[PDB]
């Protein structure tokens, strides 16, 4: 069955941009019910051998939300990292350059498409299926998956990824967030080995 | 101008079933908010004299998302108070156990709607324009008011309604506001003098 997919660094290895007790509740409770749930629902279903991808760009309903938000979930943790930031460099960097004019100018329209999600939801960055960049915005446990697209990098929204830290002011978090992009991860979406299982 | 209404009791009147510090997040900062962004949109629009109830129930995207967050928060303080809970007496009880068998039945079924709302949203008991009972689960900021429904009373289960004394345990949030339900206030909902502003 699906697993919990351990951190990809300690619980405080984000601070002081995102607390480690938003971890341990974000990534020990929240990401670990929605495994739970989907675990739950599987069985006896046709997505009994699938894999999550394989879900997610198939399924529907409840087995959808949780689905989608386990993938959604592990790929924000894995788009995140200590002693990172900064900017992307190489063909990612000219793509964005190319596509916002800037790092800065991206930066503001991706905080833009993030905050301006009503309710609960995630920001995207993401790769059409011609290459080129967009962004991308979606409600509850939407994923670009579904969309034929490629995500390269994620931020959640839902009020639980920030509220801990940062109570209704989620600008400031997405602000913050910026401080923890790995853009490694980011890069290798964008062209090479894209993330999976 | 529209104004945030006062909070119908001290802001630790509720513990500690909802802390003062939610109520001073929830009530002092979200609502206003909500109250802040609809005076900003509002003017120059078919909105501009209006009330409250009018717009939610003409109105539709961002003055809509607003307009109805401020009922839905103002019609949700009411729904509550300090010295209360328990259960409702005389007609509403009979459409309550008639509608659902018994009053056990109906939280029962009122915190699945309530907890099964994925994401940001609302919990209802409504009454029909044919005098039925029934519940409701809206998303983001959707009010019954709209579809020519009465609310009867509220559950807000945005995140923020409850993740500073429960974190992710939403259910156990659903569970102490039935010790904090104004039945009479949900009583004059259901056949009187229902709510304005
Ligand atoms: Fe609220």
């Amino acid at each position: 069955a699906f697993e919990l997919p351990p951190l990809p660094y300690a619980h405080d290895a984000l601070q002081p941009h995102i607390s480690k007790e938003t971890l341990e509740f974000h990534h020990d409770k929240h990401h670990n019910t929605y495994v739970v749930n989907l675990n739950n629902l599987v069985p006896g279903t046709e997505f009994e051998g699938k894999t999550l991808e394989e879900i997610v760009k198939t399924s529907s309903g409840g087995i959808f939300n949780n689905a989608a938000q386990v993938w959604n979930h592990t790929f924000y943790w894995n788009c995140l990292s200590p002693n990172a930031g900064g900017q992307p460099t190489g063909a990612l960097a000219d793509a964005i350059n190319a596509a916002f004019g800037s790092f800065d100018k991206f930066k503001e329209e991706f905080t833009k498409t993030s905050v301006g999600t009503f309710g609960s939801g995630w920001g995207w960055l993401v790769k059409k299926a011609d290459g080129s960049l967009a962004l991308a915005s979606t409600i509850g446990a939407g994923c670009p998956l579904t969309i034929g697209d490629t995500p390269l990098l994620t931020c959640d929204v839902w009020e639980h990824a920030y509220y801990i830290d940062y109570r209704n002011l989620r600008p400031k978090y997405v602000e913050a967030f910026w401080n923890l992009v790995n853009w490694a991860f980011v890069a290798e979406q964008f062209e090479g080995k894209t993330y999976k299982v």
